[PDB]
């Protein structure tokens, strides 16, 4: 099968099939924005290995690395706050394919990923202006389940997924943005779930190009002080629509080039993500 | 023969030259965010039901049933949400005439007009009704549906052929008739009857699209629709224009057609808001079966 | 050969091989719709002549002329507006040299320099008057030279290509730096530096048509005052990003001329929602 074919499955489902080990090194630019104002520039260095299984399972470990720095404006007056490179919410993934593609049937994958609250949390932070600092995760154990089909109708390759994510319960020692008090309390991040379809096509034996679009949905999230009962908490919930182009390019039989441009389609997304990734198979 | 070109023209031009009688059923999800008040989201669902009947790629009649479903939250820190469960639209119908067939230097040509008519629920006496949490917080007490007029809409299509690519192109304008209300005040404790002339509204787009196989079909579009301001006129008063009413909404379109049978056509379709005046996104499925 | 390569070439690199003198019109339509809400409509008719020297060396002069209307609505609602007849904007020239041929390792490579005069009307002496600009302007004011680079490379059926350039600002000096109608002081300015770049993905579709999908971002550091007084000073919000992207084509009109229409999707709030133009080369 051509190389750029074995790609372009590769990037849409999740599943690195021709091959056993692989090694995977990502680099990340998301950049935000707002009315005051409050600028952000994100940089994010993932790091993944994976075990592919006779192309049947397949199990992989992430860690994320993350620098950030952040800008707010009010007043006449600017002031930044950063963060230098550090983890990172680590997750691993397990990954099943149930269909293999025939005629009638598509490429199917079933697959669930725990991702650990390893990161600096956001509750606890203290404070127009300004925070001492900011978070690289959200604090909390999640679990997603989810879904990939993908199929070729020559010379396009249509593909869609589909996941939902839970939340688990958790307490902070303190919860409270005042750098006066201490409080404590438990939290209910709000479930979400997400989906995307797109197309593809092998340009030649090398490249392939993709067009893409994706949109998730976060469910309100809910918060218990020491003393008091439960209240949700006011414009917690999200909805962040992307548009995505995207390309793969051959570089060795081994190493692989991911470039890809994500433009965020609602305020709850960045305005856009560049990234770049290289895949290397042993 | 075709299929996918086929489609693909159906699509672009707005004028199913193949069949007969055909009958459209749609779904569309369409998402905004707007920023007194502070933010208003909104989640808007709506079915289509359309009929269509085209006569020896010369006519075409159509009437189209919009069912409409809408959620909005207004945020302002407090914030509270509305519905409408479903209720029908703006009902409306269209004749079309296609007058030049495509050659080797012509293109295919259709002009067309389409009416409109305010069978759905208007905005005009809805109430602001503060609550109750926020207490500087107004929150309508229901949403509407239509836009409460009637309204003329001519336009034009061109479509052409460059092997492999089809080139495509749209322009019309909306023109809205006057009407009367019994109340357009949004305050409960008045009541204030009037007349009401929404801004009258241009058009236009162009695309390129292609055949990716016998089956399937891709494209890539741009539009831009232009609305001149709206004008109210209370009893016994004169006319007002109101501030911010106009409003310049571009579109940036990708899109399919995949024949799933020769008889059904599966259309998915992503429209990105490039304004404010547009929502944020818009995808919709459309299933054209053709009898 | 194909015409479709060969625009597609000029288009991605800025360098027209294939002809000798050449003129360009180009009509441009950018709509903003900010943050008070400022919403403005601009259009740019540019006027461009350009001789390649044997596929090697070229030279540009460019002259843009710019109409705009803006509307600035109430906050501290009522709207009112202000616009800006025809008038010349900031004429700029530029040379360019192919260093590198393409083969069946190496790009295709260009360096280049454009210099751009302050021949339009200059932001700085403008007056606010109630909370509204009694004028718009129709350049920056200042003089800049702009080096840049560019690769394009086929990879059958795709080509490649990408850039990069920065421009450098030089300080100049104006009679009033203010726009308190009640108050002329003068000043010196030294308007941020910036660097740009894009990469991007093109196809010859036939014969006469090429397509192309590409992205690029623009950043700008912060500009600064002098007043007679008086010391340096940024201003709190003059820097910016920029980010774009393309949609495009080439069509083969006849063999003189190629018509190129461009749609440019602004990602951010320092850009145009969007911006529509239409360019038409005539190659003598
Ligand atoms: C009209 C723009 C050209 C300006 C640069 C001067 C070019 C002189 O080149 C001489 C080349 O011919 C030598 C034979
Ligand atoms: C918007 C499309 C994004 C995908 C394209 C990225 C290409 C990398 C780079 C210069 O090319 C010639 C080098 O040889
Ligand atoms: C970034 C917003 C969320 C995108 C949602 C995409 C669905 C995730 C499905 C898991 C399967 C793996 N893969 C690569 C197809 O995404
Ligand atoms: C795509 C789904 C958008 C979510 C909007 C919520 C509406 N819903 C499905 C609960 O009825
Ligand atoms: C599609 C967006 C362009 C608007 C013009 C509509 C004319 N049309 C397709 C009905 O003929
Ligand atoms: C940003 C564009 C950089 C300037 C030079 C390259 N280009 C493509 C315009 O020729
Ligand atoms: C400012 C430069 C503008 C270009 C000058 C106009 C030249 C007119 C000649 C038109 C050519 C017609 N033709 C090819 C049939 O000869």
């Amino acid at each position: 099968p051509a190389q750029s074919v074995s790609n372009l499955y590769n990037e849409a489902s999740g599943f690195a099939g021709n091959g056993k080990f692989s090694f995977e090194t990502g680099i990340t630019y998301a950049r935000y924005d707002a009315r005051d104002r409050i600028k952000a520039d994100n940089w994010t260095l993932d790091l993944t290995g994976r075990y592919n299984l006779d192309n049947r399972w397949q199990f992989d470990v992430n860690v994320p690395v993350v620098y950030r720095e952040s800008t707010y404006q009010s007043g006449t007056s600017e002031e930044s706050v950063s963060r230098d490179p550090t983890i990172g919410d680590v997750n691993f993934g397990i990954a099943y394919k149930f269909l293999d593609e025939s005629a009638t049937m598509p490429d199917a994958v079933v697959s669930v990923r725990v991702k650990a609250p390893t990161g600096k949390e956001p509750f606890g932070i203290k404070l127009m202006y300004v925070p001492e600092s900011l978070p690289t995760g959200n604090g909390v154990w999640s679990i997603t389940p989810g879904l990939s089909m993908v199929k070729t109708f020559d010379p396009a390759v249509l593909f869609g997924s589909v996941s939902y994510t839970h939340n688990l319960e958790d307490s902070f020692d303190d919860i409270s943005s005042d750098v006066n008090q201490k409080v404590g309390g438990k939290v209910r991040l709000g479930d979400s779930f997400q989906f995307g379809v797109g197309v593809a096509f092998a340009l030649n034996e090398r490249m392939s190009m993709s067009f893409s679009v994706s949109d998730l949905i976060q469910r309100k999230s809910k918060l218990k002080p020491d003393g008091g009962g439960w209240q949700s908490i006011v414009s917690s919930d999200a909805n962040a629509g992307y548009f995505n182009v995207g390309m793969t390019i051959a570089a060795s039989e081994n190493l692989t080039i991911v470039p890809n441009l994500a433009i965020g389609m609602t305020d709850d997304a960045p305005d856009f993500t560049f990234s770049l990734k290289f895949p290397y198979y042993f």
